[PDB]
């Protein structure tokens, strides 16, 4: 309720500022007619209240008039009303989007990390409901909580200027009355809907991570055991929505018991003012329609905005994730790179962990020297991928330097660092989209003729020819439309696209075939020039790499050797002439 | 409309019907209490108008009885409104749990085709909005158009039977122009509606797809590209729903203009009736307070209620989702599988394609036999996990017979066949959950001794050992925190625990190293005994299947041929005698 405020009043922007108190001035307004309107019932009645001799005589114009008054004031007050709807929809429709453009951007801003410790589809459910929390919020404000507050402070002020101060009294206590009774049930209310929150979230969370994983859920038959753990919390919502309804009819029973109270209370007070002669029968029906008029809006809004708590959680929720952490960013004076120059990496003593537990990186120092093909060999879980997302400054380690060319890459602009360093990872996941926008995706500003070029390149020619909608297939959800060969060969295809100057393959070949394997590694290695590019192969299959220039092993951090594979194959006892052998037999 | 209405009064369960009466019930006497409270007013007003000669006298108990019934009749109203809202929120909340689960289970029962089509975050924010939209309709229904139908029925039938038939002209003229303005206006808003709908959807659609794909968004630097196809389809739904906002404005402008003439010329017409000395001025008052508490609920209604279509849009495609047709089903006498045979498998012309298009198993026949462990091998694109997923019965073929020991699988029950074939598929996602959780899930009912030696049976052993929260440790979103190995050897382990009799291995080994494959291919045969498990080995490392007892070769369906490692490499001029010498070279 404060980050709100500062977007629908903004620092500058003076229109929306303008539009905001015209809105308000358009509350006024409605306001001051609608308590104008009983004053005019007033007169109408305490005007036809005389003794009417004639049943042929037309009524006076000078009770048409206060008729016409009647229903303009009626009409003026429903219009003002609207029109400040009309207006302060628009600021709210703008407030909207500003803010859903301001927090996605911060979504992408953050690192790996967070991401990899949350869930997309709850990242998605809580930006919706988050949205709709603010239309909800804004909505109820300025139709809601704030017109019926200043109509309650101003038929307060009639009642106290026009009728002495006993009805000032009679307001006052009934009041004191429902604030009291109010704050004490909503203190009791809230654990139902902290409870009802909870289960539903819980309920979510299960119904995704079913939904996510269909085929390991048909693969070893747990229909019914998901079932049931999505039906517990079900169970759970049921209740605690149901005591929440039944407790806020209590509210509301309570609350307009209390209102009833006052306003009975106040026609005794005008009918015993009545006998004493001081009133009249206008001030009867005044009283009644005033207090009427003000008591059925308290009604519709304590029943129908019966979520708007948890409008404030959501919208809460929201902006956290506006207002959170990014831990990975570029300096002060962000240097930018050279212009012709391969990039030779630099592991100076580096260390790191991806939590504060373990260490992955146990002391390991190397470098990857520029227009080498290297190659990066290990055992399964020794951190290859840990110091490809290293030099890609998805983190950070806690010691050493990551240097290239001499200088780190702290000092360097993160974007102009991604620009130069094309990767292909492990796992490959896809757009829902054709083939020509997951190939087109690598350069954006790239002409047709290069695409073509590249996926005829990439070894994918024969599958366009065979299929029959080629460059236009959907390949559905996160690529699961095609095979694992076709998405690492169009993950090759991305980064033949993007043409960079590093190119990390992490495995770029584990679900092809031998023949494609050594195809599309001879036109890879047939592409650039000597000395150009400074290819990075993480790599399993030691033929594959057989003729390296600088492989490079791995042990759960701390490089063991790195040279040429004929000096390591005459090396006495080494790792890797132990991975060759079992390769070779 | 329709299917909701089954729901909440159904076939049987006679307890939540005679709920729903005694609801209708109350709902019956809060309306007879409310149109029951002006003629008291009008009585209070009528006693009262009597010339009083005394200043010092109390009123007497005559009018103080009417004022307590006037008291008594208000929060009677309310009290019975909101006692029916209690119970009819315990039905809507039992409605609402059993649509959730009766759509989640038939959303597991469809085939895989299906939910590759699809988009899962889609899914769920369907079924979230389809579930908010049966509590919104619901709720509207039972406290906005019905009790105000029923309340505008009943002033009318008081109006006419009062006051004559000229009240009953105005009152039946001005819901003449009020129903043709509101119908001519609607067909005029709905197209804005629309169009904000798509463009929601749209918006939801671009997030959710930058959002999964992180990973190869900050690959390739497009964050500013997806940043604007956001920013687009945002300002397409603020232009649309600015537009909604505005015609509703104009929409309730009108309405209550015209109930305000109507209003108001009721009250003339009043007023030259009193002056004929047919009637009198508790006439007028309660002729006034009848129309004004039928307006300000119209005006409530037609305010907060903006989004009403939008509910039951998502409310039929909730159950659009629901009435969906399955197309994988069990006969109609299902047969079961025998307790002692191992299975042999045997395609016989079968030929079958993903879209009626292309036809991938172009007259493919072969045959796997009992007790062997049989390897397929192929190049990339050529249908291997085709044939597994046919063999699984996810989909069904075109022609031919999938046979298992000579009688077919469309008579044998799904859930017997699914439950003796178990699997490791090409790309493994996972819970978010733990490795406890994730190794568990193979057999639900496994003692935690099964589960310690099937981890340490998988090659798992030093990872547990190596992390500090061992059989603890959050995998993240889809198994992303760990890398492909892990992933892998955690799928073998499932399989391992489930202890199923065929064991499909799709690419068993595509991220581990020589070591740890050999190892784990040494205790994978070293478990079982001879001639039990049909173990059917997808893969393209020859070398880990240089033992095996049959293989088959695939080239876009139609097998090639199959047999022994030392008669395939005898061949004069075979595909595998090619694929061996390019692994061997
Ligand atoms: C979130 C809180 C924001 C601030 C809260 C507002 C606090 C002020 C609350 C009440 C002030 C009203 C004081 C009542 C005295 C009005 C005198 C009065 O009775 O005038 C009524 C119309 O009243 C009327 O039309 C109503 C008067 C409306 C003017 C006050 C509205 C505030 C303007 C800003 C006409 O009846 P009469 O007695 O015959 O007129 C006497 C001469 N005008
Ligand atoms: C979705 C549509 C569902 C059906 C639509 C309803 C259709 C029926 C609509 C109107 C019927 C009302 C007919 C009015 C005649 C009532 C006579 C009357 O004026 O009685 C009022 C109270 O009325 C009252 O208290 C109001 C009478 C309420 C009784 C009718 C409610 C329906 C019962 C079922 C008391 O005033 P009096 O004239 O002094 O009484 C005369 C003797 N009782
Ligand atoms: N976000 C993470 N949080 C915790 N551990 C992680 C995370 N990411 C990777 N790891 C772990 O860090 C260890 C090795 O990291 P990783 O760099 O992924 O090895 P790897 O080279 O990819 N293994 P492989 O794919 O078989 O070659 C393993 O224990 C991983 O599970
Ligand atoms: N739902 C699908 N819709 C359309 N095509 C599909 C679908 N699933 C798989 N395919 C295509 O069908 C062809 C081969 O299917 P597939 O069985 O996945 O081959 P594969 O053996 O897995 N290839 P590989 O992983 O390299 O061994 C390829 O063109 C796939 O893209
Ligand atoms: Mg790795
Ligand atoms: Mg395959």
């Amino acid at each position: 309720l404060k980050d709100l405020f500062r977007y629908i009043w903004p620092k500058g922007n003076n229109k929306v500022r303008i539009r905001v108190l015209i809105a308000l001035g358009l509350l006024i307004s409605a306001k001051i007619l609608n308590v104008q309107v009983p004053f005019f019932f007033k007169q109408t009645i305490d005007s036809m209240n005389i003794a009417w001799d004639d049943p042929t005589v037309a009524l006076p114009a000078a009770i048409g008039l206060t008729i016409l008054c009647y229903g303009v004031a009626r009409f003026g007050s429903v219009l003002f009303g609207e029109l400040r709807n009309a207006v302060f929809a628009k600021v709210a429709q703008n407030a909207i989007r500003t803010v859903s453009l301001q927090t996605f951007q911060h979504l992408m801003k953050l690192d790996l990390g967070w991401h990899l410790s949350r869930q997309t589809g709850g990242l998605t459910r809580a930006m919706d409901r988050g949205t709709k929390g603010i239309s909800q919020v804004l909505t109820a404000m300025v139709f809601h909580i704030i017109p019926i507050s200043f109509e309650i402070s101003v038929v307060c002020g009639i009642l106290t200027y026009q009728f002495g101060a006993s009805f000032a009294a009679i307001t006052f206590s009934t009041m004191l009355l429902y604030s009291i009774f109010t704050i004490k049930t909503t203190a009791w209310r809230t654990h139902f809907r902290r409870d009802a929150n909870k289960a539903d979230n819980k309920a979510a969370s299960v119904a995704l991570d079913s939904l996510i994983n269909f085929e390991a859920v048909k693969y070893f038959n747990n229909e019914k055991y998901l079932a049931d753990k999505y039906n517990g919390s079900l169970m759970n919502y049921r209740d605690s929505q149901i005591k929440v309804s039944q407790s806020l009819a209590f509210l509301n029973s309570g609350q307009n018991l209390i209102f009833t109270t006052a306003l009975t209370a106040m026609m005794y007070m005008g009918c015993t003012g009545v006998i004493g002669g001081n009133l009249t029968v206008g001030d009867l029906v005044l009283i009644n329609q005033l207090v009427f008029q003000l008591s059925v809006p308290l009604n519709f809004l304590g029943s129908v905005y019966r979520d708007l708590k948890q409008s404030l959680i959501d919208m809460e929720t929201l902006f956290k994730l506006r207002k959170n952490e990014v831990k990975i960013k570029n300096a002060e004076r962000p240097l930018m790179l050279p212009e012709n120059v391969p990039y030779d990496i630099t592991f100076e003593n580096v260390t790191f962990g991806y939590h504060p537990d373990r260490k992955i990186l146990k002391n390991a120092s190397f470098t990857i020297p520029a227009g080498w093909k290297t190659a990066i060999v290990g055992s399964s879980g020794s951190g290859k991928s840990t110091i490809l997302k290293l030099v890609f400054r998805f983190y950070d380690p806690e010691s050493g330097r990551i240097l290239i060319n001499g200088r780190d890459i702290k000092e360097y602009d993160i974007d102009a660092l991604r620009k130069v360093i094309g990767v292909v990872p492990q796992d490959t996941p896809l757009f829902n989209d054709t083939i020509w926008e997951n190939v087109k995706f690598g350069r954006i500003d790239a002409t047709d003729e290069e695409v073509i070029t590249v996926v005829e390149k990439a070894q994918l020619a024969p599958l366009i020819k065979k299929l029959p909608q080629g460059f236009d297939t959907i390949v559905g959800e996160r690529g699961l439309m095609i095979s694992g060969g076709e998405k690492q060969r169009l993950a090759i295809a991305r980064v033949l696209l993007k043409n960079a100057r590093i190119m990390f393959f992490d495995e770029a070949t584990s679900a092809l075939d031998t023949h494609t394997e050594q195809a599309l590694l001879r036109t890879i290695r047939d592409n650039f020039t000597s000395g150009s590019r400074t290819s990075v192969y993480i790599a399993h299959r030691l033929r594959t790499i057989a003729d390296a220039d600088k492989i490079i092993v791995l042990d759960n951090g701390r490089v063991r050797e790195e040279g040429k594979h004929l000096e390591l194959l005459a090396m006495p006892g080494s790792l890797y002439r132990e991975l060759w052998t079992i390769q070779e037999d």
